[PDB]
């Protein structure tokens, strides 16, 4: 029963975030996608929407489910059974700051932290840099799911 | 009549801060620690409740005093009739801002930069962190002086 | 018929990027510095303000033109016939979000980046730094061209 | 079902590479610890020695085992019926480089690489450091396990 | 008019080089590819062979030509006629080292150095990794031009 | 009452470590420039010519003393009545490794490590940067004091 928690807000999910996705699915039993959204920040998607494109990404990952989370990461692990936190690593993380985070995470709850790096064909994407390049009318389309650029494409008009 | 001034928000003061006090105190005749509050940026404590946080977490450093500082570092520093200052580094600092500011505050005042590692135990706490974990009833009651504990505790509600 | 473009919002324009646009001069037959103004974000200077004071630096280099950029660098880069970026490199620069941008940008339109180390005597200057430092009556005369310390006076009264 | 390998050169062991062991211990059914041959530089101790230290400094650990390899980490990982490495991550750890083997190890064997942060108290404990220090008379014996220690001051005295 | 030379022991070339090499091709009017032979610290092949893979390696591009140096990078650079190199950045290049020798190739001959990213996929390369793979039976022809891999499997066999 | 020891092996000093003497002179009462012998790795310049170049470049700074050390660096400070060590960033300044060091002194003896960016016109001198440069016929004259000069053209004639 080895269990890890992929976090974050998920705005949109990327295929720097599935290939992450992928590895802690084929490394641990069981696999957990919280989804912790910003009360203070807003970002372009809608939490269900959020939940749906991630759910879209991840349909073939049997041993994978999408929750919600509130509060604190450490809570929803421990809610979940868990002890470990899967994070990827990739062309511009602020690898001091998650490195802080992991620290911190394991002094307050045990929590583990396990970094990988994202194969190198996704290694620039981000949610924020994707979002940006495509509502200026770039084609990040290579670098997000199908599901996820329908969705960029419905914004135009 | 050696001097070095540790600048800040201190907004609570940590741990972390501490240590680096205690640090500056034994190599320094004297140590002035200067809450330097953002105009534009409004955080959790009050300018009064900083400088009483700070100064009771540091009652057993003699030659260290606390005062609050508007406009530039050089010019406390300066003010103070010192050309030092010094500053922490944990994990997660930005580094190469703080090289920056450091560079920038040589270069308009003549003031030396002195960077010093927090101790192990508490190279992960910073003040934005702890309030994060805290507000969300994460204990951090390890990582912050016994009154910022309190005083976090008080806000719960 | 080689060329390369500067891009950056130039809030003041400093003598870092002053020193990159002689290199970028240098070493390419055309150079194209592009004002990409953030259209969320307002800063210091108009944006007539902060073209007057690239030109007004740039008067030196024949084979340069200060020009608007408005949305994607990329689309700017190839609407001048160019296929290279010019970036300098100073201390603080987050060299990982550069590094990140200059994959995306390859990526999406097959732009090149090229970075360049600013000299040392200007590698601790940035427009938002230097701002500050001005704007609490500190001395960055050094770190300016001229025409721009002449308008960052202009606003102590 | 789920295993990892945590390859090394463990020249001697400390209590920085146990507590990633430990961190892999429990997060995955099986952790093989694999000691690999150094070019023609060689260390401090023999390979029989090296192999009875991590022994020794994992008896509390049952789902883990020691074994040698000789060849390319990918595939004495794939010869024990594992695709993952576990490596643990420390203050002086060239992160530039262990990307770059983890990019390479996952490009010719498609085994994923986890990063670990060590608990602060052993993250700046390194073999060589620790002989370093040691070799000139300096107490390392809280940073290594006792196992280490015995076999280190009978080599000094 | 405009030239750059891409300096290196090239021992041997890679798809990483050659990535580069085009970058640099495409931008500069001319490209020349100096090869520099390192201290007593010699190699696998020697610099006969070395020529010869760089030059078997880049015959799609015209502008491009090999040489030998046996000095100062930036000697080779002014008695070129020129006064630019081009570097290239990956998975575990010493940045800090790069732009010090930037710094330093600057200061004692006005020589200007711009570094630009290896494509993703040959961002994880590197001579001595190569080698060391390719010596211990592991695949990394995708990552090699095929001049490279045709004198590799002939010293394997 | 306070003072600082300097360490390094200074083979030879630069003018980056003048900076750095000069900025510990002004700040402490005492500095100790210490003079710490490297491994069978031996260099240019033998111990007693390296104690004259530093005693010849910083006549200008009374207390200021050298020093020989054959130990650990913190068995110096403490046998000197000392308990802080200063060390000078430059770019290139290996910063993993000198947090590493300042930990593992921290741990063994309670000695605490201060570091200062050297001047950015001397941020690129490494002692070993300039005895290559200088080997093959650059000039790096500006980056070294006249004492280093002397000897050192005095050794390529
Ligand atoms: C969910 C969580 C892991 C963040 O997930 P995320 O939003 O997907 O993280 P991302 O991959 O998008 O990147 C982090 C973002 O924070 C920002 N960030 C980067 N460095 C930062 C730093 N030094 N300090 C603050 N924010 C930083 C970045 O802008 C980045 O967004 P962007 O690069 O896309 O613009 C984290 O916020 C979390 O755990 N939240 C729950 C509350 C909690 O437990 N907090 C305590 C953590 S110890
Ligand atoms: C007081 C001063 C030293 C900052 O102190 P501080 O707020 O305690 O600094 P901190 O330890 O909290 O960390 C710096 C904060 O700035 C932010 N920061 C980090 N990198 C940054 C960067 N590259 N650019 C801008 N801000 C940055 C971080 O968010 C960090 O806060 P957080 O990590 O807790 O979220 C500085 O603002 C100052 O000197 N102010 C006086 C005005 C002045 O002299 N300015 C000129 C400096 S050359
Ligand atoms: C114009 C452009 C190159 C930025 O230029 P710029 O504003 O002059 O950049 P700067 O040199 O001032 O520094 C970048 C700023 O972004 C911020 N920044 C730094 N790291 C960041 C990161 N990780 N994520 C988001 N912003 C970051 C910094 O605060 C910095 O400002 P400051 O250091 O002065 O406070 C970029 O915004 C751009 O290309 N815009 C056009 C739109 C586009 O093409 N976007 C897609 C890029 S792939
Ligand atoms: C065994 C292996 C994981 C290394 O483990 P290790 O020796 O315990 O690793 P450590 O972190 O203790 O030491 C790494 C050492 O290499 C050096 N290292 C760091 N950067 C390096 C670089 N750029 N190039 C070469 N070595 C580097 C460090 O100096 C460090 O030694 P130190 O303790 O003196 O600092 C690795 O060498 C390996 O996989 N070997 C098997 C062969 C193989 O698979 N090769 C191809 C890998 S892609
Ligand atoms: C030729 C030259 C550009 C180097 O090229 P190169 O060998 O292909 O460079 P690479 O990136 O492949 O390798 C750099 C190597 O040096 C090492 N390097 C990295 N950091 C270093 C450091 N701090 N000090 C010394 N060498 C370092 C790396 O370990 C790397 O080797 P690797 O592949 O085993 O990792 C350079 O040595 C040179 O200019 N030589 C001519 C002489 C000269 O001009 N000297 C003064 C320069 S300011
Ligand atoms: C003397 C001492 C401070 C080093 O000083 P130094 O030689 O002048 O230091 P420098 O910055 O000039 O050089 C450091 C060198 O070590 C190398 N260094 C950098 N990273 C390293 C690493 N990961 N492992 C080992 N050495 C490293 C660099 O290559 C650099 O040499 P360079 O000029 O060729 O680049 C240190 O070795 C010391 O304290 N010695 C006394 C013994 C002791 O106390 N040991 C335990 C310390 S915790």
């Amino acid at each position: 029963m080895t269990g890890a928690v992929c976090p974050g807000s998920f705005d949109p999910v990327t295929l720097g975030h599935v290939d992450i996705f992928e590895r802690a699915a084929a490394q641990f039993d069981e696999v957990v996608v919280a989804i912790l959204v910003n009360p203070a920040k807003t970002g372009m998607f809608d939490l269900d929407e959020r939940i749906a494109m991630v759910k879209e990404s991840t349909t073939h990952l049997p041993n994978l489910r999408v929750q919600v989370g509130h509060g604190l990461v450490v809570d929803f692990v421990r809610s979940c059974g868990m002890t470990a936190i899967v994070k990827g690593l990739r062309t511009g993380t602020d690898f001091e700051y998650e490195l802080q985070m992991a620290q911190m995470n394991k002094h307050i709850a045990g929590v583990d932290t396990f970094f990988v790096a994202t194969a190198p064909r996704y290694s620039f994407v981000s949610s924020s840099l994707a979002k940006e390049v495509a509502m200026l009318g770039g084609d990040v389309s290579e670098l997000l799911p199908e599901p996820v650029n329908r969705r960029l494409r419905d914004r135009l008009n």
